[PDB]
C-alpha cells in the first residue's frame, strides 16, 4: 500500500503477512455472503493495483467466480478506454505517461508506475479506480450465489420472530435489495410472511409502524 | 482512524486487521451482551464516519438489529438537519462545506472531507457525534434482547447467594436500569427475591447495609 | 493511555485491541484469584481515567463484584470531596478547573479534561489515584471470594509437603495475611498443620529454620 | 528485506519471524497449488537474495522440488553470464564489482555486496531478478505436481453447474493455460464436458454467451 | 523497561501484553524445569526493580517456592545495606537519595526514582542488581525441585545410548553440576553407568574420547 | 540484537518475546532435522552473543545434542586463540580490549563489551564469528542424528517415483552429501536405486537427463 510514514511523505510499504492471511482466511470461512466485501475493502486500505490483484491471486478456490471477476474488470478497462484514450508514440524523456485500462488493472503497469501515478500532485488515484471495479465484480458474484429469493422467507410456527426477521434481512442483503425496498418491506412483505398469529397482531398495529414496534409486538 | 504521529500532528490511519477481527469475533461471541458497548467503542477510538460503517457493514448476523439500528441513525441525523440546517447552492472555491446529517453518518460524504472536518481547527467532531448515534441505537437493541425481566430472578434453595446476586446484577444492566435504582434495589427488590433463611437475615441487618454486608451475612 | 513519543512529548494513544482482549481473558480465567491484581495493574500502566472505565465495563459476568466495587469508588470519592473541596461558579476563560472525586473516577469528566490533568506541569495524577481506589476495591473482593481458612489448611498423610506448602501460602495470600505474618507462621501454623511423620521432623530442627530448610527435611 | 525508514532512506531490515513462519505454513497446507506462488511473491516483497535462499532453505520436506528448482536457478545463471560477463582481475579499491550469475543467486555474494548493489544510484536489482528466476521455476513445478488434464473434468449428473466449473477453471490454472485460451474455453470445452441437460441449454444460448450468461442459464 | 527511542534518548516504556503472557505461560507449561531462568532473563530484559516484582507477582501457583524467593531477597538486601549504608535524614532539593535494598527490591522505592537512578550518568543500575538476586533465588528452586540423583540415571537394556545421554545431562543440569564436572562426566560416570555392551565398547575407546565419539561408538 | 533505528544509528534492541518463542517452538516440532539450521541463522539475524546464549539456553530437552555443541565452541574459541593472542596486563582507560575466545562465545564478555565491538568503526563482527561456530557445531549434530543411509533408500514396488525422491533427496541433505554429489546422483544412485519398470524406462533415456525429464519419464 502507500501510506504516510511518522514524519508525512507518501511512500511505498509492503503488505503485511498479517493482511494477506486475514484475506485468505475470510474466503475460506464466508466464501461470497454479502459482509465479505466490506471486509475486502477495509484490508484493502491504501492498495496499489499490484496489492489489489495479490489479493485476488491468493485465493486458491473459486476458481469459477475468479474467472466472471476478470470479465467484469475487462468491461470496465474498456469503458474507461472509450472514455480516456491514451497518445501512441514515445514517452516524454524523464516524464509519465497517461494510464490505460489494462495499466489500471496492474496487468501492463510497473508497481514504480503505479507509485508515481498514486502520489502524483494531485494524485490519479490508480488503485481507488481498480478497487471500485472490482467491487462492481464481487457485488455481482454475491447476487449470483445468493441462495433463496425473499419470497421463499416466511415464519415458522414456532418461530421466534426476531429469527424470521434475521433470516429475512439476511437475505434481502444478498439478493442486493435498495435500502429504499429494505425500509419499504416493512409494511408489506415482512407482514404477509409472518404466521397466522403474529400477521394478526402486526395487521392490527396499522400503518406507520417502525420495526422496533412490530418486533416489540410479535414479542 | 485519525492519531497523532510520532511528531504529533493529526493524521489518517487504515484501520487494522486486529481491529475488524476483534470487532467480529466479540459479536460473533457475545451477540447483543451489554458488555459489547465498551467494547465496540474502544475498539473505534479515532474512528471517522467511515471507520464506523465498515466495523458495521462487516458484521454478518443479526440482521433484524442493523436494520433496526439504521432507523435510529435515520432518526437522529434528522434531529440534527433540524437544529443545523445548510447553504444550498454552490462550494465557495477551495474552502469547506457544512456537514448534514448523512454527512456525518458517512453516507453522502467522503473520507476526505470526513478528514477536513476532523481535522480542522477547532475539530467539527464528526466521527465523535456518529459515534455517539450509534451507541444510542445499540442500547435499544441490548434492552430489546434482553431475555429475563428482574421480578423473575429469585434465589434458588441451594442456590449460593453470590451466584443469585450476578444474575440479579446481570439481568438489572441488561434491562437498563439507571444506577439510582441499582443502588437501591439492594434494601428492597434484591431481599425479597431472597430465598427464606436468607431473606431472614438480610431482615435483621436493618436498614443502610452494604452489599457486601448483605454478601457476607448469606455466606 | 498517555505515553512518550518516538521523540519525548506525553500524549494520548488509544487503548489496544491486544490489551482489551488480555484483560477480558484474565478473568474469564482467573476471576479474583490474587494475581489477577498485579495483572490488572499492568495491563492499565499509562491510563486514563476514561480506560480504566472501558477495562471494568468490558467485563461481562461477576457483577456482584462491579456492584461492590462500585460502592468503594463511590466511598473513596466522597473521601477526596472532604479533603479537596473545588470553587463553584465559572470556569476562568482557557484555564483548568479542580477535579472532584466523580471527575477522577470518569464519570463527570472528558477525556480531554483527563489529559489536561495528567499532562500538565507538574501533573495531577488522575489515573494513579482513580487506579489506587480500583486496586483496594478490587483486594476487598479477593478476600471475600477466599473459600477457605488457613486453620482448613492440613497435610493429607500421603501428601508430599511441597503440595501443602502450597496449598498454605496459596490460602495465606487469598484472605490477605500481612508479610510479617507470613514470614512468623513458619515456625507455628505450618507446623502444627503438617502430618505426624513431618510435624516431628520439623519439631526436632528447632527454632529459626528456613522455608528451603523446612522443605528439604521433610522432602 | 531493503525498505524505507520512516525518514526515506533505504536500509536492511531483518527477515521478521511472522514472515518466516508465514510461508513454512503455507509450504505444509497447500504444497504447490498454484495461489502458493503469489503468497510466496508477495511474502517476498523487499526481499534479498539472501532473504529468498533463506525463504526456500526453512521448506523441510518436497524435496524433489527443491532440486528441481536448483537446476532452473543454475540454468538461469548460466544465460546472465553469457549475456553479461565480468572483469577478471582485482577490485579498484573501495568500489563495486558487476554481479555474476551466482552472485544473484546468493551463493558467492555477501549480503554486505548485495546491500552495496540494490542501493546504488540507479540500483542493480539483484533482488528482483533472482526472484523471477525462482517464480519461474516454481510455475514448472507446478506444471509438473498438476494431478489431472482439463479433457478428464466433466460435470457429474447431479452435480450442480457452479462446482463443475470450479473443478474446470482450478485445473486450467494448474495446467498452466494463457488467459487467451481460459476466454476461449468457455465457447468450447467448458460446454462439451457439461452434462447433457445443461449442454442443450447452454446449446442453445448461441455464441458470445458470457460465463456469468452461462451460470445462469445452467442455474 | 527502560529503552532507546527511535533517536537514541533512555525512556521508560510499559511492560506488553506478550511479555506478560510470556511469562505466565512459560511458568504454566515448564515450572521449574532449567531452562525457565534464562527465558525469565531474556523477558525482562531492561526491567525496572516494578516490572520485576510485577512479573513474579503475576505467577499464580508455586507460592511455597515464591516465599522461598522473598527469603533469598531479603537475604540479599541486607547484605547490600551491610556493604553500603545510606545517610540518614532529609533528603538535599531536587537531589537523588541513594538506593537502601528494599529500594533496589522496589518495595520502599517509586516508579519514579527507580528511572532517576537506571537513567543517571553514570547509572545506578537497580534492575540489573535485584534480577541478579532474583535468579540467586530461583537457581536455588532449580536445585531444590530436581527429583532425581544423577546416581539414579543408567542406561536401560534395549534404551538408544542418545536416549541415556539425554537423561543424564538433563539431570546435571538441573542438579547444578559445574561445567568442569559436565565436561569430566564423560570419561567416568556416564560410561560406569552405561549397559553391559555399550560399557564394553566404550571401556574399549580409551581415555580422551570426546562425547562425539562416544554417541558413534555406541549407535 | 543490533539493529539501526528509524534515523540510522547502529543501537542495541532487545529480544522479542515472538523471536524467543519462534526458536524454543521450532526445535519442539523438528528437533535437528536439517531445515532448524537455516531457520535458527534467520532468528539470530544481528544478535549478540548474548542473544545466541539465550537462543541455546532456552532450549529445554536434547542436552547430549547441547554439550556436543560445547565441546565444538571451545574447540573453536582455542583455534581463535592460536591465531589472535590478546596482551596481558592492564587496560589502556577508556579504551576497548581485544576479544579472546571465550569472550566471542560470551562466557568472559559483559554485553556492554559485545556492543563495543559490533558498533566500533570498522565492526568488529563478534555476534558473526560465534554464529559461524555454532552452525559448524549444529550442522555435526544434524549428520549425527540422521537415520537413514543413502544406500537404503530404494522405490517401492507400488511408490510414486515423486515419492522416492522425495525421500532420497531428504535423505542426502540429512547426510550432508556436497551439491557436486547431490548434482551427479541422478545419472547414477537415483537410477539404481528405483523400482524395475522405472528403472527400465529411465536406462532408455541415456545420460544427461535432467531431475524434471527423468520425474516426467516415470511419472
Ligand atoms: C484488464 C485485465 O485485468 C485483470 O485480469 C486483472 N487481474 C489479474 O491480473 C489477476 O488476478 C485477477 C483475478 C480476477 C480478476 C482480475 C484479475
Ligand atoms: C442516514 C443513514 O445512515 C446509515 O444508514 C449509515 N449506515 C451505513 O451506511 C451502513 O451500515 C449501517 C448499519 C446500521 C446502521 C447504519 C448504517
Ligand atoms: C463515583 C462513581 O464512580 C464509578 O462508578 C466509576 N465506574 C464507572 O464509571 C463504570 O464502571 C465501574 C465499574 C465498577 C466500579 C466503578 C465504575
Ligand atoms: C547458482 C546456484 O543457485 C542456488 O543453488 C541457490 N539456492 C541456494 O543457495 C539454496 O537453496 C536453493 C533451493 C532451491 C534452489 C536454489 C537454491
Ligand atoms: C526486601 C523484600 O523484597 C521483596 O519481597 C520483593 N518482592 C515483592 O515485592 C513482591 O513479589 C516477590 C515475590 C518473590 C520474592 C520477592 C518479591
Ligand atoms: C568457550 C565456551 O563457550 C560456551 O560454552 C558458550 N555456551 C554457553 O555459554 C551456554 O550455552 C551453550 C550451549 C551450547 C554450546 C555453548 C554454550
Amino acid at each position: 500500500p502507500i501510506v504516510q510514514n511518522l514524519q508525512g511523505q507518501m511512500v511505498h510499504q509492503c503488505i503485511s503477512p498479517r493482511t494477506l492471511n486475514a484475506w485468505v482466511k475470510v474466503v475460506e470461512e464466508k466464501a461470497f455472503s454479502p459482509e465479505v466485501i466490506p471486509m475486502f475493502s477495509a484490508l484493502s486500505c491504501g492498495a496499489t493495483p499490484q496489492d489489489l490483484n495479490t489479493m485476488l491471486n491468493t485465493v486458491g478456490g473459486h476458481q469459477a467466480a475468479m474467472q466472471m471477476l476478470k470479465e467484469t474488470i475487462n468491461e470496465e478497462a474498456a469503458e474507461w478506454d472509450r472514455l480516456h484514450p491514451v497518445h501512441a508514440g514515445p514517452i516524454a524523456p524523464g516524464q509519465m505517461r497517461e494510464p490505460r485500462g489494462s495499466d489500471i488493472a496492474g496487468t501492463t503497469s510497473t508497481l514504480q508506475e503505479q507509485i508515481g501515478w498514486m502520489t502524483h500532485n494531485p494524485p490519479i488515484p490508480v488503485g481507488e479506480i481498480y478497487k471500485r471495479w472490482i467491487i462492481l465484480g464481487l457485488n455481482k458474484i454475491v447476487r449470483m450465489y445468493s441462495p433463496t429469493s425473499i419470497l421463499d422467507i416466511r415464519q415458522g410456527p414456532k418461530e421466534p420472530f426476531r429469527d424470521y426477521v434475521d433470516r429475512f434481512y439476511k437475505t434481502l442483503r444478498a439478493e442486493q435489495a435498495s435500502q429504499e425496498v429494505k425500509n419499504a418491506a416493512t409494511e408489506t412483505l415482512l407482514v404477509q410472511n409472518a404466521n397466522p398469529d403474529c400477521k394478526t397482531i402486526l395487521k392490527a398495529l396499522g400503518p406507520g409502524a417502525t420495526l422496533e414496534e412490530m418486533m416489540t409486538a410479535c414479542q
